[PDB]
Parts: C-alpha cells; structure tokens; sequence
C-alpha cells in the first residue's frame, strides 16, 4: 500500500519514535509499504515517523533500477568523522532544499528486515541519507539547522503549495 506522507507544519513530524520490539510480519509489512510510498513518491530515503508511524525504521534506495533495498531497523550511530554538506531534499518538505550540515563518513549498527544485526559504514550521499533519516526518528527536519528566517520563508513555500494542491 502506499501510505500518506505528512507535510510540515504537521506536529507528528515533530514525535520522537520509540525502538521496534520485535521484528515480526506487521513490521515487514510497514517496511514493504514505505518502500512501495518511497518510489511512489520517487524518493531515496523514508522514515517511519514521516508516514505517521512511530517506531524506529528507515528504508533507503538510492539506485536507478530500485532494486538496492536498504532497511535501517533501531539504528545506532557508532562513529561518524568529517564534515559534509549538499543541498538536501525530504518528502515532508515538498520541493524544497537547502545545504545542511552532516558528517562525513559515518558508522552505524542496525536489524535488517530479518532483524538480523549488521554493520555498515558509509560516505558521500549514503552517509548524508542516513544522517537525514536518523532525524527523522527524533523528531529533527533539516530546515532546523537553518536561520529563523530561511525557516519560515521554507514553511510558506509549503503552505502555499499545499494550498494550491487542493484545487477546488
Ligand atoms: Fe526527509
């Protein structure tokens, strides 16, 4: 199924997501029905909160051919070093983007859709998705790194779209 994805200035955007349990066939389910919401919306990285659900799972694929599923399920940071930035983007943020700043290289332990352990380290945009997703999960959008200003100009360009979408 593909599940709505919540727009700012929605304040569930805002919860911070409690840890997966148990990794059982309801969690595949969500995690099969990000993925499907995810390419519907021709994104590369979803969180659980953003699709009003508040547990602890990302899903990412950056790939051409969708077919480089990645399942991020109580994600932890072990290491993260460097300093980066590109102009992001985010599904709840529609058309909007803006330079913000991550780590560089980043190290991370989470469960599979299995919820098998793993490990994996990551540079360049993989590095950045992550960091951006893992966000998500506590609540953080990427506009919260910017000024007050740039912050309100960004919800503005939303609303107004948001408005326009609904033509009545
Ligand atoms: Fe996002």
């Amino acid at each position: 199924s593909v599940l709505q994805v919540l727009h700012i200035p929605d304040e569930r955007l805002r919860k911070v997501a409690k840890p997966v349990e148990e990794v059982n066939a309801e969690i595949q389910r969500i995690v099969d029905d990000m993925f499907e919401t995810m390419y519907a919306e021709e994104g590369i990285g979803l969180a659980a909160t953003q699709v009003d659900i508040h547990q602890r799972i990302i899903v990412i694929d950056v790939s051409e051919n969708r077919d480089e599923r990645l399942v991020l399920i109580n994600p932890e940071l072990l290491e993260k070093s460097g300093e980066t930035g590109i102009e992001e983007g985010c599904l709840s943020i529609p058309e909007q983007r803006a330079l913000v700043p991550r780590a560089e290289k980043v190290k991370i332990r989470a469960l599979d859709r299995d919820g098998k352990p793993f490990e994996l380290e990551a540079d360049g945009l993989l590095a950045i998705c992550i960091q951006h997703e893992m966000d998500h999960l506590v609540g953080k959008l990427f506009m919260d790194y910017l000024s007050p200003l740039k912050q309100q100009r960004i919800r503005q360009k939303v609303e107004k779209l948001d408005r326009l979408k609904a033509r009545a």
